[PDB]
């Protein structure tokens, strides 16, 4: 059966962009082939240099969204290099059994192995590191990624016509608990394993010490905001592989929205901001009315704007007066 | 086009009260003018006597509830006094382009400014306060409100049957940082100004050292509580501006809930506890059916009766014993 | 009326499992009898020996799952015998009126009483101890279960289908806040009362020190895991009493899941993790489709497996190779 369908590679791309894929299939099931390296790294999460250990999938942190349709088989070949300290695995929310491929890819430095699961179940899943006993440290260093099954036909709204976007967005929210001195500078480690005791007691407080998109506060801003012009239709996904989050677009509204993201469902409709629980991806589509910055951020402002869970919209195109105008400018009275 | 519509003028009224309002749209859309003056002022928030500098919109905690129709077009003219000593703005949720608004408010104490905005959207949503950098600085210290947008045929149950309330009430939910000292005691400042270094550095632990109706514990009991009588038919709304909550009220249910808040979506039916997003208002809908006290809470009960998320509900009417009774009192075996 | 109707006594069982019933009623309305007995008592929470007084329902945490049809009448008997040292109570979210129950139930030790309602919304609801003053320190201490309200024909499907389980589990969620000395040392207290002062102090921290599953780490695992075999068709129940959780069943899904436990409402369908509110009970439909070990946890990682929030499934069958597979195991290259 497996031995006879037609076979793609699919090269990744590092978020938040997205590789290229077709919204609506125009060819049957197939067996859709990526391959992962993985990536122990030090990376610097804040302006102050703050440095951290991370562990990732393909060098970005989150790692690659990896797109397919319901009823493809996934096949993945994930290599662990000996350049690495660890031992590494990968479960995939959107599979079926094994601990969503965990118990059967583990590898330690040096080792490689190809896992194939069918994608049963359209929707944005969230895939992440998971070895027995270390599990929370792995995700917290960055370990975690998403995929999306797409349904054959493509997105649908509440009413089952057709949604097309002309952009589609990864955004990858992380909590990161970096171990503190007694007066609250930050430590630094030479390796992974250094920092581990550590680690388990700043997690443990349950309170993160920086939460980012796309690997560290900033990223999305500046000459590196997401962009769009007014009447672009964008799909944006964003995960949280361990903690809650409730985005939302300033000056925007998510049309459609999956908040828990499973295709099946309809969506909901003009959410002012949704929540995402920790463990799960999630969907909203937005049809661009007015140009200028828009912030999209995790809602509970301490954390988006002291903590660094905010990124930026840069939008072309005309001002519409009609949604919005000011009639007396700040003006002394 | 605008030049063409009928205009009229709304006077405010103190949460939990709601201005008058017709919940079915009898004329056509309109531009609703608002008038809000900014107050920064000493706020008394516990029983001990701890004092906050809190930033308002008409001198309340929460800001009071504004209620217009889908396609109307509010115009809000907002001074902020040559007596106060910030800067300030206003970003509504419920608006297209522009932060919200925000980046078009911007005024100094002795400026005032007029924004009109289309409300394209049914539902209730937040609004507050967002000057660039010191957004989570104002927005705990309880500049936040509510606006509801209404559908011009008003709301409508599960089957699009008509849902009528006779009573309505706005709860605004606060979380409050307020700085201590080694021991546990919280400080006291001379200016708004004098708090914010120790303000941030409160924010950051993300423990919220209150938690409040109507902006102080105990605000919405004894002689505050809110009233009704057996089969009157109540709608709540319910904002966070900041964090995330779970309404429920004790000896009670949301017959109707639209948990985040957005009329297009039919609600979600007989809510034992629902959760509002932080950035979010939400609304409820229920028929009383028993007379006595209730508690309407916000259910993290540590939250709820520790922090002070407790109001009360005082009900007229007759006991139904077939909905509930004592078959023995409490005795002793 | 209620004179005339049938009545029907039903003995209690232990959590994870549920007393026997049918899901769609054979019968017209009943007064169904229930008895609990409180039990205040030490249990050990952890695997180093930290102890707490804990205050149950029936002697278990969390109490045992009652389960009923929409429109029947539930009589509970209600007894807080001589040998425990505080007033206690019931408040049931399924109830109308008095409060949940908590205001007609108060007993103090060596007292009973007998309390009469009227179920009239099916779905799964949380009921906990409520005494005036003490609230949060009798349900984190344990004392909270949950009762399910089964509509008169059963489960239903998104389309309105029929779902009929084969077995059906109970894991009720409990965070708890132990007082700590100076190091960090978990303190132990010889009566209930003693520990009072410091419990308090301990819950304002929001931050649990246990999170737990059948009241202990490990409760739900090695011997105790939960079983099924591929093909049966099982119903989880979930209820946490005072705060949010993620529940997650990895290398599963939540087929049909109502994350506020109310089914009147249609189920969401594919979920990967889904929100349950504090103060609520949720229920997932999954059927299973590969055998082994599959873990049940909350998805903040670090409050599943630092905390306690982990449990196991062990189902029998045979592997599907077509869902997924191991192309090549974990080798050198
Ligand atoms: O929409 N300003 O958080
Ligand atoms: O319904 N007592 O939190
Ligand atoms: O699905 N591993 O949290
Ligand atoms: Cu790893
Ligand atoms: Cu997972
Ligand atoms: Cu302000
Ligand atoms: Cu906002
Ligand atoms: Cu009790
Ligand atoms: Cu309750």
């Amino acid at each position: 059966d497996i031995s006879t369908l037609p076979r793609v590679k699919v090269d990744l791309v590092k978020p938040p962009f997205v590789h290229a894929h077709d919204q609506v299939a125009k060819t049957g099931p197939r067996v859709v082939e990526f391959t992962m390296t993985i990536e122990e790294k030090k990376l610097v999460i804040d302006r102050e240099g703050t440095e951290i250990h991370a562990m990732t999938f393909n060098g970005s942190v989150p790692g690659p969204l990896m797109v397919v349709h319901e009823n493809d088989y996934v096949e993945l070949r994930l290599i662990n290099p000996d350049t690495n300290t660890l031992l590494h695995n990968i479960d995939f929310h959107a599979a079926t059994g094994a601990l969503g491929g965990g118990a059967l890819t583990q590898v330690n430095p040096g080792e490689e192995t190809t896992l194939r699961f069918k994608a049963t179940k359209p929707g944005v899943f969230v895939y992440h590191c998971a070895p027995e006993g270390m599990v929370p440290w792995h995700v917290t260093s960055g370990m975690n990624g998403a995929i999306m099954v797409l349904p054959r036909d493509g997105l649908k709204d509440e009413k089952g016509q057709p949604l097309t976007y002309d952009k589609i967005y990864y955004v990858g929210e992380q909590d990161f608990y970096v171990p503190k001195d007694e007066a609250g500078n930050y430590k630094k480690y030479e390796t992974p394993g250094e920092a581990y005791e550590d680690a388990v007691k700043a997690m443990r407080t349950l309170t993160p010490t920086h939460i980012v998109f796309n690997g560290a506060v900033g990223a999305l801003t500046g000459d590196h905001a997401l962009t769009a012009a007014v009447g672009e239709r964008v799909l944006v996904v964003h995960s949280q592989a361990n903690r809650d989050t409730r985005p939302h677009l300033i000056g925007g509204h998510g049309d459609y929205v999956w908040a828990t993201g499973k295709f099946r469902n309809p969506p909901d409709l003009d959410q002012e901001t949704w929540l995402i629980p920790g463990g799960t991806a999630g969907a909203a589509f937005y049809t661009f009315r007015q140009p200028g910055v828009y912030a999209y951020v995790n809602h509970n402002l301490i954390e988006a704007f002291e903590l660094g869970a905010a990124g930026h919209f840069k939008v072309t195109g005309e001002w519409n007066d009609d949604l919005m105008t000011s009639v007396v400018k700040p003006a002394s009275m």
